[PDB]
């Protein structure tokens, strides 16, 4: 076997390593054709067509990118072949465990099927390798290219969910630190993954990327920092860091959170979890499973995509016809009504355990409007989206060691004050979505009314509409006025 | 209602009048999501996920694009905005018709699953437009836009298919003759459809477009031929329409006649007629159909998408298992095995009634060798490729009328020897494509040696790799040496 | 006549109508063909070789676009092609007052020859346009295509200077003031010369902007603010408002302001300076005038273009000797030495009148370090640059007038709280760069001393590289460590 | 004193060896940043603002990545990094001997100007690579970094200009032949160098450009051929390469030789021929040449740029009042009028000693038609053009080596028919363009009648236009007719 070249429309000609091509070569892989990047996202950006499968090719490219860009800048790094074939595996394998419609299912669907289990994609990812490894009989292959499979399967693990629990990681010693920033960078979240989104989705959403991974890999060195040796960034870089953050943040904005996608997603969720009773995927030794409950078993959950969602549509069941109504009536966009957005004011946080009363909330607020109809909890969904710079409320700029040209072996930090005044001073916040499941003019309205009622109540921020979508309520509040 | 915007990644904001959106919200044109533009092309370029339903917009927008630019160049054309919205809805919906896997569907399955048949997407279009109108009550939105269904819904049928049946047609009049050369163009071909999966396709593919449609708008401008207003063309722009189906032709041989592509859909088509038996689908009047007969069903046609394969794939039913193994096989990389390309010579032209009888021919021919395994007629797939300037053996610049800047209503003819003696002298040829369904190596070079003994006996090309992987036989041939 | 088709790089195929052809056609707006968009930039992004003319092709199309999609989307503005013309012409005309190298000349230039007077290239721009409408007899052609020469005339100088000499202008009334939001931006700085050179300036420099005009334009809309017709933005679009201004920043960072961009337009200024006493320009009746004071004699000023900058170069005049001398060091690349860049903290801000005191004060700080070399005033260069969103600390968004979908025609404010609190909270900062003349290994370290001591003494932030360019320096300031 | 990266527009981020830093950093080589890649060009395509200067770092780069590539794929080759900075040399250094608006300089002038001397680029390069090596004591540099000057300077040279005389080269042995077809390729013409502007150009002039060089690049090998080791592509690529010489000839009929662009550089030529007597430029010892023979002293050729085109319209001498005013005439846009364009029939071939004769013919032609005025030789331009695919008549693809999947070590050759019947029957034409240097309306109509006369009497093609501009001739021909 020998290498095979694959055209992609992001990154051009990918050469890939006969491993890395057996890797690919399974069902467990393959599957990944069948799950859209970006889930809803596809149903309000009609470019965003491309699935899971084509992001994997790109991670896994990047990865090897980087890898050898630091092994010929640094050959004192002593980076073996054996290095790079394991961060291309893990960056080609980072995405195996996403569900139907991504986000959707580890996001959405989950949380609220399975709410006592603990599921990432993460996880997901390690258990769909695991499978794929021992399904295909991938281990006498990995030896015959020089890797050991007991250390080099836990390295590939590690890099995707970090230690599977002073230096916690088993695959690589401290002497390689580095090669752990490359496919998922816990520390400070610049990774190859993002990298390729960031074009690939622009890409297909029709949005240009600000960001310039080519620019960081020609600027990237290894230098020792804390004992350990870690990738450092030229000091001049530190402008396009913070940029590269808010390129993140605009894209989640405009793309990832747009409030119609958002609401598909919801809706699909909703489908999805009327449809669990009923729908059967059958598993190892012919075991019958849940949408829910296939991620127990990875011969099953090979077998869970998008597909699930044409299942259902396509359904003549009696069973299924609620699940179905709620499909078609995405079809036929007789979508939930977004009625406003806001934002939490000062240090206000909303907790997962409080979304559930959130709509109760809305419905009991009292306008001080004459209202045609009266709208209970069931009729409203509230939507909370943590924004942030991928650290909480932390600025990952902090987490990042940098180089400077007079001394390219010596890290050094770079704090906020030294680079700009003009870089935000908070890295966090709360959006909140309104909508009504009402879809009448005097649902909309009145759904508006309580709405803004609400948001006066809890001193959330003013909604940019207020003064249009409820001129009777904004008055009463003077911090508005 | 309003105007709705859309973000496409190839045409940037596109606008929706209100009509076309109540069209776009339905079962019947939400299904195009479901079917892959380039069907087994997604198994070869990854970037190639894009669906029917995103190239129909386009088609929509482009068709638009053409109408308006000559009515505001030309206000004496009296182009009517229900003139504008008809040929927006004949854009928009000239697609409707394809099916699973798009030209894999109407190229492949349905000539071999229903020979007694004549199918075209065309025609299919027709029909799931007259589905999509009567099923979602559209005729009354239509009047309340100005729109006088009878007449405009026979002349969007006949922009898609042509003359329903000396002007032909009854949807406008021979003053309106240059309308119908916009959406699909049977006279030369040079249609926004083209335009449109030019620019998507290369997009997707990661392959570079040469072709300015925009530049084709800016210069195009309608003039008097024989008693009928066509589009013509500047005369300067006669180069640029030489290389937009030199662009055509290439596209074709790089992706949409890529060899394994071709393999994977006939693969697909091969599981898809041993499953025919066994799926059902759903129609009017809960009547159960086959995939082969869901084209007499529009009711059923509507839920007949990609999905089919993924049903097939995940299918337990004993009855589905030798359709079920070739997917597996797919996703495996377990292909039928390339052998090779040929052409005929001169003006020899294979048609299609002895297609059937190639596969024995190779496998009847004495390559003098001595052959470890002997391959029989099953063993062989012989692929036959018609590829032209889409007028068969004809020059579609004939059949395109220009104008000159010092008289821009004049129309003209320009000649292949005004232009350039580097152009092609035919605009026909076939590719004879050759696998074997047997991959181990001893086959594989049996296969070889029937192949380039078959190319020899037929007076077909000298194979590009003949003389290695047929040493022994391309000696023979004095015209090959 | 009839209009001619530009192929921009940037645009596409633009329209351009006689009228426009004609002022372009003239050795006044020909001239831009010689002068370099980003001067000394082009030293640095080789991509950049991009001159004025093609700019200014693109900021009149662009003019264009915007006055013409107004006029669609709401024909009760009245917007005439009389209007439209009166645009096109500002749009294409607001950059014919630039001298040689652009920036370099008003920014730097001419502060220092002619302290005395006040020059902007707009005022230029102006007294260009006159000379070229009086030298080339454009008014009867104003005439012939239905401008009024008086008032058109002054509604274009208007556009490009501001009031010319209570509604301020004469050009056009109250119901027409939307018109002077397009070309030249007084109120928030949002109009489409930024958005011709973001696209245009990256296009050349090699890298991305992701600021989207076309998608502005769109939602653009004219409602009634305090009496007067004003351009609103759709309040969803605030997000990218701001993303604008921060597009112009980082290309302020990455490029206009590139550390050795700025060294070569210093050092190209002290050429033109050492070689204004001698270098002559024949202005208008055979009247010689320098470098300097061409700017008094628009036939004079046609004639000054960057061919200067070789003039000199290729002089062989004892007199120009040390202006070539400079010039001849740029070729060889030994220019002067960047030792660093800090900022003033706080609202500290350095004042016009204090930048030549600036290289003395740096000379006089007294560095607890041994130096072999000991440095003059003369030695150090001290740069200051304004970074700020185009109205010095005011917020740009504060002056956008937005409107809602429920209420097209009412204009709102939104204030940054209900945007993000991600967002910057200063919209004005100063960058310091020194360098020095002596570039020898010895003087390098010895500069490296006195910034970093001048640094601390003046309580400016610490420089990136402090603890590796002064390590002896750096530890007596408690606020650095 | 360590690599330096310059950002690129069409490359990216290009890393330069610190030699290849000295060697750009020079007079010599910065002189190309003061000449037009495509001359007057810009003059037509405003975006083609681009210079010799960003043309040549393309080129050195690309030479870089291919000899890197064939490297890394084949150690077996031996190449040293010694011959990775040669080739990267020859790569940046084959443009120096660009004289003024490039093509122009040696296509048009010198042939005009001494009619005796034979002149080309290519040996400008190489007298200019002397002078900057000795001028700038690069022989040292070069021996630091592991060079050999003697044998070195001597590959370089023959990269360029080919062998400076069985073996022909001098500066590497046969097997490092390949090393040869990189930088400018005698054999296809298939070389790094057209890899550059393809994609520049483009990206300049707004047309999109279809050739993938870093496909060939991943697919290119080295196999033994006739006793020397040659670059080979592989065999499915034949259909790209044939599309590379597409690409070419598309951008020679749409940018290159625009009807337009040729008129303005030949006006530009002819002011160049006028001047030549006055301007004087200062060589080695402060001697004085002209325009004409700058060529002979490398010293004084450093200093011939585009700028003479400004010292020419900016001039005040008498002397020069006739050259300033055709430059004077260009910026008035009053360029020679375009009368037509034909092309000879069949094998007919124009010689360069019969172009001055050409004129005389077409005013000596009788057109049928009663004629306002009377032209003579002197009001007529006719330019001959030679459009074919580098190699005269031949078909460079016969003159290309490939290598198959199953023998990558053997070189095989594929002939036309095994490609495709659509490609082109002719390898080479002519276009003759015909220009009035009378412009009024009558003389134009005269021009046009004598030109579309001259056709039919020589038996050339029938104009585009020929009905609309001549209707009164086109009827007498009956091969028009
Ligand atoms: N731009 C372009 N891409 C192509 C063309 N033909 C194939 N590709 C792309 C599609 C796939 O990503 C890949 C096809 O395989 P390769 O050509 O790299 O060769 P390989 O030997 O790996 O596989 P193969 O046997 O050719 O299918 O390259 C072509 O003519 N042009
Ligand atoms: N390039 C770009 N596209 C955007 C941006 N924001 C949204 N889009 C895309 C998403 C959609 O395809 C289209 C605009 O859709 P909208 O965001 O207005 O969504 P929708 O029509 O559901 O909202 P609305 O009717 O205004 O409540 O453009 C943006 O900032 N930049
Ligand atoms: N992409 C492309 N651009 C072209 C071509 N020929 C010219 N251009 C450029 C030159 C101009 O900037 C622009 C259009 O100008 P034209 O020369 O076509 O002018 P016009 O239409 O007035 O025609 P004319 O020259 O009077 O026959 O496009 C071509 O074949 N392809
Ligand atoms: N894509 C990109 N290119 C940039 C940026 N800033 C500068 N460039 C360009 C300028 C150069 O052509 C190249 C890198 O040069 P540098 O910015 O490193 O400048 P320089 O070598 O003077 O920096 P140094 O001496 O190392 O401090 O990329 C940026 O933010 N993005």
């Amino acid at each position: 076997d020998t290498m095979k070249v694959i055209n992609d429309p992001i990154h051009g000609h990918i050469e890939l390593h006969p491993l890395l091509v057996r890797i690919i070569d399974t069902p467990q892989f393959q599957r990944l054709r069948y799950i859209k990047q970006l889930g809803g996202g596809y149903y309000v950006f009609p470019g965003a067509s491309h699935n899971r499968f084509e992001h994997s090719l790109g991670v896994g490219y990047l990865a090897g990118c980087l890898v050898h860009a630091l092994g010929e800048k640094q050959p004192e790094l002593q980076i073996s072949e054996r290095d790079v074939l394991c961060v291309q595996i893990a960056g080609l394998c980072r995405n195996l465990g996403h569900g139907p419609f991504s986000h959707m299912f580890d996001g959405r669907f989950i949380p609220l099927a399975r709410p006592e289990v603990k599921w990432t994609h993460e996880q997901g990812s390690v258990m769909m390798f695991e499978h794929l490894i021992n399904s295909n009989g991938i281990k006498p292959v990995m030896e015959q290219y020089g890797l050991i499979p007991e250390e080099d399967i836990c390295f590939i693990k590690e890099q995707i969910v970090g230690p599977l629990e002073l230096w916690p990681y088993k695959g690589r010693p401290e002497n390689k630190s580095f090669l752990y920033e490359i496919v998922s960078n816990k520390r400070n979240g610049i990774d190859v993954d993002k990298w390729d989104y960031f074009a690939r989705d622009c890409h297909h959403l029709g949005i240009q990327n600000n960001f310039d991974y080519k620019r960081f890999i020609k600027f990237a060195r290894v230098c020792e920092v804390d004992n350990e040796l870690r990738i450092c960034a030229r000091d001049k870089e530190v402008g396009n860091l913070y940029d590269m953050f808010h390129t993140h943040n605009s894209l989640h904005r405009r793309a990832y959170q747009h409030k119609v996608g958002n609401i598909i997603d919801t809706m699909i969720t909703d489908a999805f979890l009327k449809a669990d009773d009923y729908i059967e995927i059958t598993g190892a030794g012919g075991k019958k499973y849940r949408i829910s409950t296939a991620i127990d078993d990875m011969e099953a959950y090979t077998k869970l995509t998008d597909n699930i969602f044409l299942e259902i549509l396509y359904s003549t069941d009696p069973k299924l016809k609620d699940a179905r109504e709620i499909l078609k009536q995405i079809e036929y966009r007789n979508l939930f009504k977004y009625v406003g957005e806001t934002q939490p004011t000062g240090q206000i946080k909303i907790k997962r355990e409080d979304y559930e009363s959130l709509p109760k909330e809305v419905a009991s607020a009292k306008p001080k409007v004459l209202l045609d109809v009266k709208l209970k909890a069931e009729d409203f969904i509230v939507d909370v989206i943590n924004m942030d710079y991928g650290m909480q409320e932390k600025n990952p700029i902090d987490h990042v060691s940098f180089y400077c040209k007079t001394a390219p072996n010596r890290a050094i930090r770079i704090t906020k004050n030294q680079v700009s005044q003009l870089l935000p001073e908070k890295f966090a916040e709360q959006l909140i979505r309104v909508y009504c499941k009402k879809v009448d003019r005097k649902s909309l309205y009145a759904a508006r009314q309580y709405f803004v009622q609400w948001c006066a109540d809890r001193n959330f921020t003013k909604p940019q509409d207020g003064d249009v979508i409820a001129p009777l309520i904004t008055p009463q509040k003077k911090e508005w006025n």
